[PDB]
């Protein structure tokens, strides 16, 4: 019979065509909705359509079934593609045949395996061509994750090194991150992740069938990052007691987290955080083919049970009583994927927000799920998934009540805190920051904003607030350099033409990005502050390194809160600010000419800003397109104040194009300090 000796998958051509060149190392990895090539090597009889009939059968999942789309059998139609799964002969030479297979744009995602059934006469021999991986295609016009443009496809599906935005609203810091979705073994890790969710354990066949929908895959991926408690990827922790594992700030790449999760069976990786969850989810989604970007919202009202009215009761000193209340997060990071939604009303296609951080649900504290960004913009809270929570995270209202010792309460005019004021992501192509707050909220004070609030029953906050002549804000003169003492001003501007005798309550506390305040690092209690008519007074507060050294969080955030209170019945004024203390810059240099499969040396240096010595200095670099594993060096000698630490590392780049070298510094006193540098690998 027509027996075959070997089947030659064209790894190079398929990888180049389907943009899966990095993934096509040893196994074929193609994208649905596109024709991929294949080669058959028959020894002597070659192939004749007259008597030889080939019918491919492709199998997926532990419970295949034709009606569910997992299993598909299709003949060798030489003329055209008459259906979803088709195979046509494109070239026929001596001893060899070529094939151009095609997959439906709505095929399930996962590990498929082929089977040739060569039926010549009565001899229907059954073969096994091999396995391959099917991923979401952003290039197929009929696919649900199709992107019209090309730069967006490169940035969101093929770029494996990006920026996570942190710090404060007034000072955005672009911390580098190495997604590495195309790293060695990452795709298998993502498949195992998709093969261990509770839905798969409940009904494997239904899960495999429903993997075709990108929204379901997004839900499964986001829910298995942290939300799953049994064998989730990470284990959240917020108190600064990460000694049992790796601190959240220490992570520089999701590849390490995924490899640690896979190696230790499936146990939770130690002490991740919200932006870590977003980075891991973005890595998994990008590996699976879904165009995903990490989006950070500053002053987010996360974990408020979707409440649109947040009331904070404070004391006469401005300190928030009632510890049961949840603080306003300085920033919250969630992913945003590109999908088309048939399950919703027409027009709700495009960017969909996934939040892998479990909020406080009324049932079980689950994740959020894909809500259209346009749905949040128009306030369509009635969508399928958790629209109200994401809407509250960007459109909440905060009321700061002051409860004095007399038992009475007053409303403080807090004009500084705006929920969801700055939403940022990485720009397409360049390294700049793209401020996408306009796609989540309508412009303030506009008719569209009013109608969106009316559709969301949220028009309560639109009402005008107090308009007293007193005005006040927290001002910063120079850059916030960590490890040095500084002064932060409280600016009072008066235009009422009325002399005021008020008392001011400066207080600075080390705070994490969750809003968990720590011990005070400086205070100032002015009791007879005088404000002249049409005057403008700046009251400085001195913050000392010896004060915030002990309790500073690893995110280098300090909250300065000041309260201007008049003894008379008139209301109270409040002003808060978040200061990001800048870590010292990591100077990265590359010596030699960057060439593929050639030795490279990276000269990394840092200058210690602290007045004391760092003991356990440790550099760690990672790059998806530069190295196959993290390069870690430990300096065995402490570096004194002002002294400069300097190390050299060896790299063996293996991929072309542009790459980012993510560098992390970890010492006993200077915490995780990040750095990056773009390198272009030469053709050689
Ligand atoms: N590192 C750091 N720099 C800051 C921060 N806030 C402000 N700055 C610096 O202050 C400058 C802007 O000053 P600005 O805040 O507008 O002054 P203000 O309007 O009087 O409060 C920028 O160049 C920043 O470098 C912060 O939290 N961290």
């Amino acid at each position: 019979e027509l027996v075959l000796e070997r089947c030659d998958l064209e790894l190079e051509t398929n990888g180049r065509d389907h943009h899966t060149a990095d993934l096509c190392r040893e196994k074929l990895v193609v994208r649905r909705g596109q024709p991929f090539w294949l080669t058959l090597h028959f020894e002597g009889r070659n192939y004749e359509a007259s008597v030889d009939s080939l019918t491919f059968s492709v199998v997926t999942g532990p419970a295949p079934s034709q009606e569910a789309g997992t299993k598909a059998r299709f003949p060798l139609r030489d003329a055209v593609e008459e259906g979803d799964w088709t195979a046509t002969v494109v070239d026929q030479q001596d001893c060899t045949l070529s094939l151009q297979l095609t997959t439906p744009a709505n095929a399930p995602i996962g590990l498929y395996r082929l089977s040739l059934e060569a039926s010549t006469g009565y001899q229907g021999s059954s073969f096994v061509l091999g396995h391959f991986i099917l991923l979401f295609n952003a290039w197929c016009p009929a696919d649900a994750v199709y992107l019209d443009s090309e730069e967006e496809r490169q940035e969101y599906v093929l770029t494996q090194q990006g920026f996570i935005y942190q710090g404060s609203a007034k000072f955005i810091k672009n911390i580098p991150w190495n997604f590495g979705q195309f790293e060695d073994g990452i795709l298998d890790i993502c498949l195992i992740l998709l093969d261990v969710n509770p839905k798969f354990l409940k009904n494997a066949g239904r899960d495999c069938s429903r993997r075709s929908s990108p929204v379901y895959v997004g839900r499964v991926v986001s829910g298995m990052v942290n939300c799953n408690d049994d064998q989730g990827v990470l284990l959240g922790r917020w108190d600064n007691n990460y000694g049992d594992g790796v601190s959240p700030m220490s992570w520089i790449g999701s590849v390490d987290i995924l490899r640690r999760w896979k190696n230790h069976g499936c146990q939770r990786v130690k002490y991740g955080q919200c932006w870590v969850f977003a980075a891991v989810a973005c890595t998994v989604l990008r590996c699976l083919g879904i165009p995903t970007r990490v989006v950070t919202n500053y002053n987010s009202a996360h974990d408020q049970n979707s409440n649109l009215l947040i009331e904070y009761f404070r004391n006469e000193f401005g300190e928030i009583q009632g510890d049961k209340s949840e603080m306003i997060w300085n920033f919250h990071c969630w992913v945003e994927s590109w999908m088309t939604r048939p399950d919703l009303q027409p027009g709700y296609e495009g960017w969909q927000a996934l939040d892998p951080t479990p909020q406080e649900k009324s049932e079980g504290t689950y994740c959020c799920g894909p809500v259209p960004v346009r749905a949040i913009k128009e306030g369509d809270l009635s969508t399928k998934y958790d629209a109200p929570f994401v809407f509250a995270e960007v459109n909440a209202d905060v009321v700061d009540w002051i409860q004095q010792d007399d038992g009475s309460v007053h409303k403080s005019i807090n004009r500084s805190l705006i929920v969801g004021l700055k939403i940022s992501t990485k720009s397409v192509g360049r390294d700049e920051r793209e401020d996408i707050t306009h796609t989540y909220k309508y412009p303030e004070g506009s008719s569209e904003e009013r109608e969106a609030f009316t559709r969301a029953n949220h028009l309560n906050k639109l009402a005008e607030k107090e308009e007293t002549g007193m005005a006040m804000r927290i001002r910063v003169g120079q850059s916030m350099n960590m490890g040095s003492d500084f002064d932060v001003f409280a600016h009072i501007t008066n235009n009422t033409a009325e002399e005021y005798v008020c008392r001011l309550l400066l207080c600075a506390r080390t705070v994490s990005y969750n809003g968990i305040l720590g011990p005070e690092c400086g205070t100032k209690y002015l009791l007879n502050l005088n404000l002249e008519p049409f005057s403008e007074k700046s009251v400085p507060l001195c913050i000392l390194y010896e004060k915030y050294r002990d309790c500073l969080t690893e995110s280098n955030l300090i909250k300065v809160r000041a309260l201007l209170v008049e003894p008379v019945i008139n209301s109270y004024l409040l002003a808060e600010r978040d200061l990001y203390l800048e870590n010292p810059e990591i100077k990265i240099r590359i010596l030699g000419e960057p060439k593929q499969k050639r030795k490279l040396v990276a000269e990394v240096s840092l200058q210690n800003p602290l007045p004391v010595a760092l003991e356990g200095c440790t550099f760690t670099v990672e790059g998806a397109g530069l190295t196959e594993e993290q390069k870690t060096v430990e300096i065995p000698d402490p570096v004194e104040a002002g002294e400069e630490v300097k190390v050299r590392m060896d790299l063996l780049p293996l991929h072309m194009g542009l790459h980012k070298l993510v560098v992390n510094f970890e010492s006993d006193k200077l915490k995780a300090v990040k750095g990056f540098r773009n390198v272009i690998i030469g053709p050689a």
